[PDB]
């Protein structure tokens, strides 16, 4: 009944190019099983979309890794949030949505967006640059930091510590095991920060600090609520601001129009995120045997979501292979859908509008200048490096 399939999505040459193989995927059934890990999976939308709303028989609390947390040891103790389900996963949650909140951005989003109008005129500047180190990379790494009331010393940690959880979500190909033989140093950096003396005060840190003392969250929570903030909150802004800017620089067209109406920038951020959906799987732990489009799992199953598939279904969307910065977004699941959707999606998609907004109002043309080259991690879609020229407009 269920089509067992070969396909590694975890092989280099699947993340190289993974669109055919996307649609081997979806193609061969609503549910296929993948031999390479002994792992369900999912790779149409409506499946992919069901799996997320239903967190009751497909749980994140044994894990949203291959890793199932019931067999094996969790490589760092579990997320409160991501790998919480509800009702331990809830008040967390709630705490995280009001530090993340629409105040909270009405405050930061000056900041923000001087900081990437000053960018983008710096990078003018050079003309030509690398769009990865230089912006998708640089951008985010002088606001969110700050943001977080992290100190200066020790930041260099934290894209080594990211690629790190990303990875770790992974089967135990060699990007893991080897991210993981690397990881004292980033732990311990990160851990460190994650204690209330060492965050600023003002900064998203300190503030799930504060809510301590509300019956929410407790003293001894806090700390990894920040780590939560530190794992999730930086590198996958880098690879979405990194794609907007790769597509971008793909469809000249759609940089044309947004220069003609630079209010499409939030818009055009969004469809960046479906478009390249830089998270592009994560698993989901059966808690009991289920029907799920018409083929039946057992009790204790890993299955994997392929987000990026899910987004480029041609079942849901209308030429899903084209982006598009006046599509309508709504629903596709770059962020995640349900009781676990992206709860930093708010500075995401600031960050995004802020610098897409900059670029839009300042940038007449973005053409690769050299070779671009691909960033491999098992749960992240993003480039290594992509040498631009940037035409002043
Ligand atoms: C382009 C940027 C981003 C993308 C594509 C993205 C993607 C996602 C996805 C797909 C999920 C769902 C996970 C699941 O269902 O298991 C999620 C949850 C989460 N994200 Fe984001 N994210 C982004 C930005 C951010 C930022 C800026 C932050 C923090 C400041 C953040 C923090 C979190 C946290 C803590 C969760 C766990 C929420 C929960 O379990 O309820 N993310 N994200
Ligand atoms: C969806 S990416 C991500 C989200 C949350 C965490 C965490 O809670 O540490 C890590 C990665
Ligand atoms: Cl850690």
């Amino acid at each position: 009944t269920i089509p067992h399939l070969a396909i590694d999505p975890f092989s280099l040459d699947f993340f190289d190019d993974p669109y055919p193989d996307q649609q081997t995927l979806r193609d061969a059934g609503p549910v296929v099983y993948l031999d390479k890990w002994n792992v369900y999976g999912v790779a149409r939308y409506a499946e992919v979309h069901a799996v997320l709303n239903d967190p009751t028989t497909f749980c994140s609390s044994r894990g949203v890794g291959l890793s199932d947390f019931k067999k094996e040891k969790p490589w760092r103790p579990p997320s409160l949030i991501l790998e919480a389900d509800p009702p331990a996963h809830t008040r967390p949650r709630a705490v995280l949505s009001k530090v993340l909140s629409p105040a909270t951005m009405k405050t930061i989003r000056d900041g923000f967006a001087a900081a990437a109008d000053a960018k983008v005129d710096e990078l003018l500047q050079r003309g030509c640059i690398d769009a990865i180190a230089d912006l998708a990379e640089a951008y985010p790494l002088s606001v969110f930091p700050d943001a977080m009331g992290l100190k200066q010393e020790g930041r260099e940690h934290l894209l080594p510590y990211a690629g790190l959880v990303f990875n770790a979500f992974g089967p135990p190909n060699e990007l893991r095991q080897t991210a993981i033989e690397r990881s004292a140093p980033h732990q311990a950096y990160v851990n460190e920060q994650c204690q209330r003396p060492n965050l600023a005060p003002g900064g998203f840190g300190a503030c799930i600090h504060a809510f301590t003392d509300t019956g929410e969250i407790t003293p001894d929570e806090a700390p990894l609520l920040v780590r939560s903030l530190l794992s999730a909150g930086l590198d996958t802004t880098v690879n979405g601001i990194g794609a907007a800017v790769y597509c971008l620089a793909r469809f000249p067209g759609e940089l044309q129009r947004l220069r003609s109406d630079p209010t499409l920038a939030r818009n055009a951020f969004e469809e960046a995120v479906r478009f390249e959906s830089p998270v592009q799987t994560f698993f989901r732990t059966t808690t009991r045997e289920v029907e799920l489009g018409g083929a039946v799992i057992g009790e204790g199953e890993k299955v994997l979501m392929f987000l990026g598939s899910a987004n480029r279904d041609p079942r849901r969307w209308s030429d899903p292979d084209l982006y598009d910065i006046t599509r309508k977004t709504s629903g596709h699941v770059g962020f995640g859908s349900g009781v676990h959707m992206c709860v930093g999606q708010l500075v995401a998609r600031l960050e995004g509008e802020v610098m897409l907004s900059a670029l839009a109002r300042k940038v007449a043309a973005i053409d690769i200048d050299g070779p671009v080259k691909r960033r491999f991690n098992n749960t992240l879609r993003g480039l290594e490096s992509l040498p631009v020229k940037l035409t002043p407009a």
